[PDB]
């Protein structure tokens, strides 16, 4: 499906000088055209992969024991298996084999929030700190297997607390620092962890994050769990419960700073993350390591002795995967950010830049595009020449933004690599090689190695041959880092990535093919209501009410409203194997609501919940009509008329 | 009287040409290398080219009958749930695992790698949920249904220890397994069939778990379907539990000397067997007793609660990537042709059956077997008790059509694999006879009053074993000086079957039954 | 910091001809000189020594799977590491791959309390034992990292015990036998063990030790503990409680005599080992294991016939090291010996030795005391030419002692090996080689393998270059064998061991190198003075003062002096029943100097005779000599005692 050849110019960025080599810079490790890509790519997929796969797992990784079979599953049973036979570790391959190589060598450039706090944390400290920790775990009772929880903000003991699981075999569940006591109650309860990790309290931006008073909120309602270790990130006063909680730092004093690796089967989980009932993306070991040490080296170019800045979260699989997993297991330097991109001023990224010479820096639109809004004079007078690649995640980026990003904070003289994944891929699976590829703006360009990816039209299930045609993203094959699960609950697993559409993975992200053969990701524009100062998205409620088991669709608005600015009205049809003869239609209306209530807060609760026989439809739903009819606008197939009398 | 292998066992018709052959010769060069005095290279050989082992073993073997501290390939490691699916299915995805023959004849289907290989998975995936360790004992009341081999490979696969309890017996009968071996965990069936008779599975199961403290999960699978008392919290159904796991589980790296199985012989007997040397001499007997193939198709009609279907229902067909075939029907149900009806359905290549069986379809008569095809089979087996010569005649004339190699085959649930049998390509046969020993065997007749051992033929004793074998049993669970007492004290020096036997003038051995 | 060379004698006793490989002994590992023993020990130090340490490693174990590093971490934050990717077992080594090349081979020369009752436990019979406890706690419950007490007596059994749980692995936690109820619960409780494994009765000497007695006492206060396997030792009734408490014999009938190996990471926990709050030693498996494998094999010139009698407990590191781990490391044949060195008579030892024709010997200088006490006839006419080494160790050796050792035990042809070491080093640290190093009387000589060490002086807190200083003993880089941790008391250790000196270990021993180099612990002690030319022993004036009746004991000690090159300074202490009131201290002190002169010579008589109420002593009764030279040399200001003021009333008779 990926074209031969890309030609021509013009609205193609070509890798710019420090992506050929020249200046002093390290010679790319794939280039220098789209073919060069394309020669190395087919060798991933397709009918002669294993022998390419086998080999970068033997060069990439540390294993204690070698594998005999590459790869075998599938999408259709969920039965994923890579290097099945062989046995290794995470904390190993991320901090052993390094410390003892180069013990000195900064693991991470640790940003703290306050500039002045910042400094290099080596891999003799961070493998130290691993083991303390780990040992900790071990004295709780912690075994192979066993989920452990971590709520942790941006410091750098965070990629202690997740090699720490990984040293001895358990497996991590990690949770966003700031959600609220509701959502990691309910993760916490979900992976049935007996162990959670976390903080006194966060630092961000020069605002207290109240971890602590979180955890204690959300415990009552966590009966499993029974160890808490509490970093004194702050040292304030916090509440602290005698016999569950003890001091991250005091537990670690008597332990000893070196702790075994457990030997884990490839296919032994390494962790659990829950995307924002909630879904356990479960990831394997090996593939999974691989699939973000491959990313990492080809994707950004990383070289021995780069300095690479993802300036993401822990709590997302982006700093899962390219944080702490695919910087630490090539060994280079990583940056964990604890503050935001504009405190204590709009220069901080590049501040950040110029003082560690920054080699890579990986961010999302939505920071690129509040730097530009800042100003020129926050970023014109650095240098950032330290850099060659610039990398995008998590939405699509937008021609400005784009060119800001280029002009500004590349100079004209780095690769820009918008890079398209999901938590159930493990690593990059759509992006530009910046030594190869000319970019195109707001493109992901072409699958990385491993991703064999298509475009399906979404109404006949095809496959669509050529290009200028959309449809939605599938991928042909599995790829090593593929979610292998979801945690206890395979059915949803297989239901929602490999039922959709047989013999492929359905991503759930529609997609564009344009002339030259580079890939268009789309995105989601579920409109915002604001209900007494909320901003609530009319997907939230839609995906709200359908919890619901009976109800088949629904499609909610918002009209205006005298009390609360906006209010939210909900249009509901049921199942047909539902027979709603023992409820009248009112205790349906204050069931759904007070279910809406439950999920997504005391204010969402539709205002009006209109049971109606069917949606109106084209082929989507009319939800321009449904606000008409809401706001008194019936004077401005059949159904509508149906809709109209529940309204008036 | 002497019966030499047929046409289908000399490589003629289009058959595979057997392993070991044409004659007595060829038995007895390829068994002189594995007793004795420098049989360890033969042994070293072949466990490395049957098994897949993750570590290499370097001692052959130590140990002996004096203290029961037998060792087979010590220091190696592997699964015999890898060697059982994983490596078959890495290889055949499609290649048919098990033959499931229901009760029902029209409800019987193949069963692939593939699928048993993810259904085995899914089921360890349960068992870890529900804490289960390597080392734990895991009671298995199940009948002759194919899931039967995915419960007890699940157990292989984290290194759990399965009991596999008959479907059938007692409660109390189920009780005292249950106890004895201390297992949390009971993998059981709603409801079982055989010869259109239903067996009460879980009502036995409820009645039992009554006097059981120990059991705190127990999992149900629904064979039929039909209503069956289930206490909330302790029982879950097999399909909702398998739904919410992975298809893959990861193996458990074994030491060769890690417990593989209890079985309790019908105070309670659990004999015990270890991994590797279990493994080994399944496989290898399988493979030359029967003359197994890449592609045969082997179908033994026993039951997976004796050693029977341990051994050459599941572990050995299994080991050697074969189809095997899982009989959940009576040999006379629907009609006294289900055996003969069964064949020609599937072409199967081997069939093994009891005299207790041959006698059964003999007394029904010659019309339900006469008319079928039969071509298929190149061997027919007897094991469990003397064949008379006349069932030995009847099963050579009608069953195989004096076409296939018969081979009385002789052992015990302590001896892990056959023992005594002819091999089939190279042994000629005397009806009633259980002619030579296996490879590995080293067996004799002692004088019981004397406890000498009578040189020469034409004697008439007991039958002694020299020298231990891969797959003899390890001990008795948790009862190790009975393990002692039954088998290395009456002889010392020696292991003691407990069978009388005579070696007529040309070295035949004759199985006498009990003392 | 070591010598290239150490020349001279008449004070150097070179390896004697059973250590020169002559009289049909084994040639030794190291030697014949000491240049021999430098150019290995640098190997083992310094910039190669990853590669002789490698080969080392895979020389002497077995492993399951090999490691990849070396070595890593260090002293600052206690993250030591040796060969951290390998795999093994400690009974694997010790039990099993001996057994399967000579499984008839004497394992354990048990001697019995009765001398009777002694007999050899093989190999195969240990292994058997080994497995069948092992299996006995598998079904107990017992997992990999699980502590389990130990508290029994010197039977051999107590090596299946440890081996047991190395097996499975389990961290064993031995308990001197013989430690009260309160020394034992505060151990059981303080590595939360749920399995205690103990003795019916012990016994040593005649006398019974009441172990299940203490044992019960002791678990009333123990609310971790579940089982409590006891063996037969003497079959007396004794209490036992129904469930907790089950029969040995019992419980093992039951189980297989095999049981696989647990494969066990280099750096998993091996052992806990409290010492006399407790302080839990830990040691690893695979560095703990090498260590006493190779200083075993060296430090006694083990060879694979020998047959090594050390009389020590297994509830010390010493049995630990010397009795179980090293010796069966290296499958030779080891002895427990369950008795005194007096009983029956003083005479045991070197009835034993001839018994089993014992080719080592390891004891301690307070074993050495008591028989010199008993008289020569004890041991003058035995054979004993079956020893080639004599090994002492647990506390400095005076020379009146050493050379008893050396007369009697060893004839005169056997090597005397003085070994300094602690629980925290796992294995010896400094000690003679016995083929290649020339003795001196109490000293210690030259560092181990991969020992480096060094006098620092305690006042500038900076490292004493060259001979002929003292200071306080450090190490400068870690070796295979040391603990890595304290019992969840990680700080304890970093602050009793890497804190005071950053970048050292600190021993907390005071230490000398004299100017040929040889390292003295706690100090530099007298064998022969030279007054005026002559030649003068310190037995032989103090034989000379114990001449006047009256005189209760004596310690003459040496210094330079400007006039006759060395003067004899002597302390001497009356008898009870004297009442010295009749003559004037300064009387006593001309009569006694003149005694010496009538009876060795007019050059023997002492410069100073101080007559002191008592001589300081230890509580384990060695006279401390070399606090006593330290003080006449004008170092009581820099300087185990039972009474400090004995100290300070020296001082003041000196100053
Ligand atoms: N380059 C991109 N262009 C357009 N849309 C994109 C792009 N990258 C991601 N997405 C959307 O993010 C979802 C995945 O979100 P998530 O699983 O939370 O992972 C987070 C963390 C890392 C990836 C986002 C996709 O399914 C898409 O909807
Ligand atoms: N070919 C044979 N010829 C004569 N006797 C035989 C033969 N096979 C078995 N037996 C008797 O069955 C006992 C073993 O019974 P069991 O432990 O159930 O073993 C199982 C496995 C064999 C089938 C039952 C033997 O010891 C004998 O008594
Ligand atoms: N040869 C020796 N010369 C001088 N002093 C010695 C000597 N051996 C020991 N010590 C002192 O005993 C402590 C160690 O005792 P310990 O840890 O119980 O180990 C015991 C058990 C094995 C080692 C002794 C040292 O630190 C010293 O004080
Ligand atoms: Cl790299
Ligand atoms: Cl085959
Ligand atoms: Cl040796």
């Amino acid at each position: 499906p990926l074209p031969d050849s890309v030609p021509e110019s013009e609205d193609l960025f070509a890798p710019p000088p420090r992506m050929q080599g020249k200046e002093g810079r390290p010679k790319p490790h794939i280039g220098p055209n789209y073919e060069s890509y394309v020669k190395e790519w087919a060798k991933t997929v397709g009918p002669n992969s294993d022998e390419w796969w086998a080999a970068k797992a033997r060069e990439t990784l540390d294993w204690y024991d070698d594998f005999k079979t590459v790869r075998a599953g599938g999408f259709e049973h969920g039965d994923v298996q890579w290097f099945p036979e062989g046995t290794l570790n995470a904390a190993y391959n991320c901090l052993d084999r390094h410390y003892y190589k180069n013990p000195k060598k900064t693991a991470i450039i640790y940003e703290a929030d306050e500039p002045s706090e910042s400094r290099e944390v080596s891999y003799e400290e961070l493998m130290q700190e691993t083991c303390r920790v780990a040992n900790v775990l071990k004295s709780y009772g912690v075994k192979k297997g066993d989920a452990v929880s971590i709520y942790l903000p941006m410091t750098w003991q965070a990629a202690a607390a997740f090699l720490a699981c990984a040293r001895i075999g358990a497996i991590h569940s990690a949770v966003f620092a700031g959600f609220s006591a509701e959502s990691l109650r309910d993760r916490v309860n979900d992976c049935e962890c007996k162990v959670l990790i976390t903080t006194d309290e966060g630092r961000r931006g020069g605002k207290t994050i109240a971890t602590k008073q979180i955890v204690d909120a959300a415990l009552q309602q966590c009966p499993l769990v029974e160890n808490v270790l509490v970093l004194r990130r702050t040292g304030n006063k916090v509440p602290m419960t005698e016999g569950r909680d003890k001091w991250w730092d005091e537990e670690c004093a008597k332990m000893p700073a070196y702790c075994p690796c457990e030997r884990m089967a490839s296919e032994d989980p390494l962790f659990i993350l829950y995307t924002s009932k909630p879904k356990g993306v479960v990831h394997s070991t090996a593939g999974y390591l691989l699939g973000t040490a491959l990313t990492l080296k080809y994707v950004f170019d990383a070289h021995p002795d780069d300095r690479f800045a993802c300036m993401a979260d822990i709590g997302w699989i982006t700093g899962h995967s390219y944080i702490i997993y695919g910087p630490l297991a090539n060994g280079i330097t990583t940056a964990v950010f604890e503050s935001t991109p504009v405190y204590p001023t709009p220069s901080r990224y590049w501040d950040f830049v110029d003082k560690w010479k920054a080699t890579q820096l990986y961010t999302a639109p939505t920071a690129i595009r509040l730097l530009r809004r800042m100003g020129e004079d926050h970023v014109k007078n650095h240098d950032l020449s330290s850099l060659r690649v610039l990398g995008s995640v998590g939405e699509p980026i937008n021609p400005e933004a784009w060119h800001w990003y280029n002009d500004f904070a590349g100079k004209n003289q780095c690769a820009i690599v918008d890079t398209y994944w999901m938590t159930e891929t493990g690593s990059i699976s759509i992006a530009p090689l910046p030594g190869a590829i000319s970019t195109k703006p707001g493109s992901a360009t072409f699958p990385f190695f491993g991703m064999d990816v298509d475009i399906i039209d979404p109404q006949t299930g095809q496959v669509l041959e050529g290009n200028d045609v959309e449809g939605v993203l599938v991928a042909r094959r599995p790829w090593p880092s593929i979610a292998r699960t979801v945690y206890r609950d395979h059915k949803r697993y297989l239901e929602t990535y490999m039922k959709p559409y047989p013999g492929y993975f359905f991503f759930g992200d529609g997609a564009a093919r344009d002339y030259d053969g580079y890939m268009w990701i789309k995105g989601r524009v579920d409109d915002v209501i604001n209900v007494s100062g909320h901003r609530l998205s009319t997907a939230e409620v839609e995906s709200a009410l359908i919890l619901h088991k009976g109800v088949a669709e629904t499609a909610v608005v918002g009209c205006a409203d005298d009390l609360t600015g906006q209010a939210v009205y909900a249009f509901v049809t049921m199942k047909p194997e539902f027979d709603l003869k023992a409820t009248k239609e009112a205790d349906l209306s204050k069931e759904l609501a007070i279910q809406v209530r439950k999920v997504i807060g005391p204010f969402a609760a539709p205002k009006k919940i209109y049971l109606v026989s069917d949606l109106p439809k084209t082929r989507k739903i009319m939800r321009r009509v449904l606000r008409k009819i809401v706001a008194g606008e019936g004077d401005q197939p059949q159904i509508v008329e149906e809709v109209k009398q529940k309204v008036t």
